[PDB]
């Protein structure tokens, strides 16, 4: 049924696999020249929903329907556990011996953590016995060739470390959340055999909003979209116990269905945690997207790992601006979001202090150690000008002598924001961001063009929908009287006009809100 | 087929083993002259992969090969369990007679975790009875020769504590991860019989870069490298069909294949210099090590070394790499000595312990393993980061250390020796050899720092030499940070002009970018 | 076994019986009348009524023979009434902070102890079982189980520990642990007895004078160090004699007549090891090293003579009144580095407690007010004793306002005629110390000693047996024997103002040259090097 085509995105855990399963059968001489004794054990692991059981399934299908003949034995967590006194460790050896007669064969253990927990003398003796009789008869597996043992898990730390050793489980595969190049393939696989195949550009657009999703999260919106189309088209289905008469020809899926379905959906990875990076909303985007792009260009100039081998030496950048220019609230999370596939580690006040029972120094050390472990990563310290005059005198020392110990050309990025200009910051901070290296970005107010696009939809498209030159003058005067607002005032004059419009929904004729609009625009006052 | 020469690294474990288990059994008339009384139980323990069963197999084969004067009973100590009422405890009482009729004997118990676990209200009636008979066949049916029992394990606490008592399993052998020297002979052993004989410099460098590996990993990187050659040489091996025609002579393993397999696999205040920085600071590291030799000669009667309160302080302006590159490279070169760090993120990066208590145990453990090193980097900020009790503890602690005990105190500083507080100034004695002032590198070094880039990669498929000269003409007073920053900036253009056959166009951009690199 | 627990006794070796224990003679003459006599003569303990105690506590540094005495004692009781059982538990073994396993383990252990009867229970390292309700549930049951042994028994409990102050004070009450025994590092006359015990069953028995010589060269050893150097001096002889046995698995023929042990096999064993007094205990008292002896032995003898004026127990109806002494000197005259520890070590048989910085704060991360009270109370409990406060000129400027108030009032609650000495050292002169410190030493009472530099002769003899003999050792041809003496005199003249930290550095910098010229058969390329290193040595 399913055989690799469906498996979209991974494409390298698959090539790395047939050199364990297929090659020792086909080319058993290259392993003799170097005396290789090829590997015999994988260990799939990663967050939930990201593949690896789809992979086990597709591999079983390739074996059963490919080049005869390979056997496939599958165990589900802990099945050897039996009621009598010895029938537990006997079934394991029975399985390994039956797999030797049907060889070549591959053994698959789903959800290891119920079978091989970390041994301890404060637990059941049967678990230690099972782990021992499992790492015994797997060590004596060289003479019993043509057997491959795979095990998929979720908790790599909950597996006995005596098994994660070359000889028992020598390869370890990481199944991570897809990125915008893989989510598009997945969406192509799931909307594959649809009546009116969704345009490639449409899926290209859909793959962007789905940031925290996985294969299981993407498979489900393709179903919620159809379920939304069904009740959009035929609303006379819920208010009925009997059947109806459908034509199955009027039911078509549109982008509104996908968006209303994505409204209800919550990614399985963000059901109990919130990531420190968001995107510009549909409102603020025509106001700051170009600024985001310029920031990314400068970051490329200083952090070329974001585009034979990129050379980077301690990449840092500091986004500076006036207190309302939107750098710690709008710009920096958007920059974090546009740079996906880099793990992000946050160091702001509610992280050092918003978690007690652990001094700030501990968490400050853990963040940098883990960011070193998996490079290239980002360490996000927003609002340093307040961060600095809120911490202790030893935390400054720890923070400065912990990122001086980072290898120079290791690609770890330090991102920070500021409200005071660079000159006003404490001189100890100014030593970290040098201007001649291109590590300081100064945000500026948006130009006339931007401010025009920001209001160009409210006037004149929303103020013309029932249940023109007089509107263009309103647009002109709004853009003129707002040429020196920050972001927090622009997107308030927006809301002020937004509310005005909403209060005239069922009014069948205009020229009651037009003058109301212009009066509310005239009463607006702030001036920083 | 394994007899002691297939074990790299454990040159002291093997000697102690045959000086305590083998020789009292082979030459009983010798150890009776002195009443040495060998043990009746030892125990190997350590992390997984460190050669615990390899030593057992080697010892068995060295007990068989010869004249068979000693018998070896090898028993994986978990398959001795019978799902019955009294049979597993009879195999034990039989194993001990089968080895008393053939004395001398060594009874080996591989993985005794599964034979004698900790009995409590989570154990069965079979394992408790097994322990009760095992610690009766040993304390009673022994103490005269010539049976010696060994057992292997990973955690020393996964065994019943009643077995480790005076008169029972008492001696212990800690198998730990290999250091940089053992990791070289391990690679030699695992590349013993090879077509293309590898060089010794290659294995040396590899052993340097394979940090954190434990033996078995080193056997694995050899395999994963040969899998990187094949894919490099026959990219058509995948998505194909049955073999047809393949030559097993163009699969030569190259040096860049080890560095890919070492990243397709998953595996301290001391780090060697990178390949890029080495030809810039290796000379200074040599000079520092020589000054150490001057003060630390370990790196009644005379004609053995003798030192007096070894102390050295590498001083240099900020940016001279005296605490970023130099001192950890020197700690690396001075391996085979145990190092103990004392800096900020190790005094304060842990709670549930005082900074005054984590400073006394460090000096205690440094005295127990002398000659050792105590490493305090950046004293010019270390001194103003601790409390007034920690200073008065640290000073009296390193004062109570005996006069001639070879504990070295290594430290660094960015402010000059005359800008430090008096309490520190009266701790190094510049009139002695205890202060070392770093200098900028010489023209010879600086020039050779850029040569692979200019001119051996901008011309990689001339006027470059001129540009090269200019690179040395403005970099005269650059510290290490600006130096390697300028080197990384000049290595960027090249990576941007990868697929540009026509030259003289990236040379112009290069000479204008190096004309713009300002680092005042 | 229906009791899934560690309750089995041990089969002890029968060859340990009041003959292998060397150095511990007062303790044995007391344990054999509270453990042995109630079992051997049971008619005196019923003639009147006695019901002897059921408890002993052993404490002291590690390796001092505290398990060995329990073993010897269990073998000594079970010689007429075979046989006394022996149970041994060791605190902190995979049962700490596990409720409620430890309670039933202890209950079953006491049950088994009752079933055998007579028996001896031994808790090695109780610090892991009753350290100062995971904690109350287990100590309360231990107290109830111990306090429930009938007066005659016959069950005897014994406990061992390293620091007496890491044990719950609820244990030290009569009927449970009514006596305590201190196992200290052995002096010379006990070191000789241990050496005679361990080298007793040898064909070619070592000479008595050689054992006398050995007992003095290994100071700071604890029992197990002597065992380790005796059993390793036997391996060096074999290794040096037959080095071709290490590369041959085939048992070759060896003559058991050329493997006789000699010296230079004991000292090569004593080289590669570090003693007990330099490993763990932070023993405040250490004797002068063999290098510094000829320089400071006279000062050490002078202090111990101005110390019997105040502390007339330093010559053992003596009567003293608040014995105090303060040795003062310049910063480098070695009062807190060489003199005071050697003075303390000379005063063995007197228990010594220290109050210095790494003990108040570093060790035992508790409040520094309870540790000072502990040391004062236990110092007067075992008087005559010593309290040692080194470097008061800095000690006083590091403690809090409450610690001074506790210390100054705790040494006035000591009875006036108790022999509890207070020894302190300083680097500022007496009149530079804070006034609360000056109001403790009354120099007209003789409580002050001023250290001075070593005399000309002292320095001469200090450099002599380095610069005349070791500078002419045949590398195993031509030595001058005349300019060596001139160099000795120039060195003695040049160094007539150094303190000790410099006087003993100019001794290590001159000995280095000799090492760099080990093999040179012409002893001339280092004489000039010697005198040019001395010509460039500045304070
Ligand atoms: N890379 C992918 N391409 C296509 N579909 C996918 C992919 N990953 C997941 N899916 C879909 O999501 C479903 C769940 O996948 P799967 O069960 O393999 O995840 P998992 O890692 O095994 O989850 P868990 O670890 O919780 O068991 C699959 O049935 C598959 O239809
Ligand atoms: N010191 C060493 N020298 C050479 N090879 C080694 C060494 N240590 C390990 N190896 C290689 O790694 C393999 C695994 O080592 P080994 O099984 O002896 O240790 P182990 O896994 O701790 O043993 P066990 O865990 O089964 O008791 C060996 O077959 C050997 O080839
Ligand atoms: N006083 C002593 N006399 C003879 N041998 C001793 C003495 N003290 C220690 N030893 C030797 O040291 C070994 C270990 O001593 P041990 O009793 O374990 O010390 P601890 O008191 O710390 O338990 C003993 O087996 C014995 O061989």
């Amino acid at each position: 049924s399913v055989r690799f085509d469906s498996v979209g995105g991974l494409s390298n855990h698959i090539a790395a696999l047939k050199e364990m399963v297929v090659f020792p059968l086909l080319y058993p001489e290259v392993f003799e020249k170097f005396k290789i004794q090829p590997p015999r054990g994988c260990l799939f692991y990663g967050p939930p929903g990201t593949g690896k059981t789809l992979v086990a399934r597709a591999l079983a299908n390739e074996c059963s329907q490919g080049d005869k003949r390979v056997a496939f034995f599958m165990r589900k967590g802990a099945d050897c556990l039996s009621k009598w006194v010895g029938e537990s460790e006997r079934q394991l050896r029975l399985l390994f011996d039956q797999a030797y007669q049907m060889r070549p064969s591959i053994i698959f253990f789903d959800q290891i953590d119920g079978l091989a927990p970390v041994r301890s003398s404060r637990q059941d003796q049967i678990h230690s016995s099972i782990v021992s009789t499992l790492l015994a008869l797997m060590d004596g597996l060289d003479s019993r060739g043509e057997i491959v043992v795979i095990g998929a898990t979720n908790r790599l730390d909950s597996i006995d470390p005596a098994l994660r050793r070359p000889g028992r489980f020598d390869r370890e595969f990481l199944f991570s959340l897809p990125d915008k190049e893989a989510r598009k393939e997945i969406l192509k696989i799931h909307t594959r055999d649809w009546n009116p195949k969704p345009l490639d550009t449409f899926l290209e657009e859909l793959a962007e909003n789905c940031v925290g999703y996985c294969g299981a999260d993407i498979k489900s919106i393709c179903a919620e979209a159809a379920l939304c189309a069904l009740r959009r088209r035929y609303p006379q289905i819920y208010t009925t116990s009997e059947k109806l008469q459908l034509d199955l020809s009027s039911i078509n899926i549109s982008a509104k269905d996908f968006e209303v379905a994505m409204q209800k959906m919550i990614p399985a990875s963000q059901r109990a945690v919130t990531s420190p990076g968001q995107a510009l909303s549909t409102v603020v985007k025509p106001l700051l997207q170009n600024t985001v792009d310029k920031i990314l260009e400068a970051l490329q100039r200083v952090f070329p790992h974001a585009e034979y081998q990129p050379m980077s030496f301690r990449p840092r950048i500091l986004i500076v601006g006036e207190p309302g220019f939107g750098q710690g609230s709008h710009l920096a999370p958007a920059v974090i979001h546009a740079l996906e596939k880099f793990t992000v580690y946050t160091l702001d006040i509610p992280v050092l202090f918003g978690v007690s029972t652990t001094s700030p120094e501990e968490t400050c050390a853990q963040v940098i150690r883990e960011a070193k472990r998996t490079a290239p990563s980002i360490v996000y310290v927003p609002h340093i000008h307040v961060w600095w005059e809120i911490v202790g005198p030893t935390l400054k020392a720890t923070f400065t002598t912990l990122l001086q110990n980072i290898p120079s050309f290791a690609p770890v990025l330090l991102l920070a924001t500021s409200d005071k200009p660079h000159s006003a910051l404490p001189e100890e901070v100014q030593e970290l961001f040098i201007r001649d290296y291109g590590e300081i970005f100064n945000v500026q107010l948006p130009d006339k063009e931007e401010r025009t696009k920001f209001f160009e939809d409210l006037i004149l498209k929303q103020a013309a929908k029932p249940p023109h030159e007089r509107l263009k003058n309103l647009l002109k005067t709004v853009v003129k009287k707002s040429q020196n607002y920050n972001i927090f005032q622009l997107e308030n004059l927006y809301a002020v006009i937004s509310q005005c419009i909403y209060r005239h929904r069922k009014d069948h004729d205009k020229t009651s809100l037009i003058q109301k609009m212009e009066q509310e625009v005239e009463n607006f006052s702030c001036s920083r």
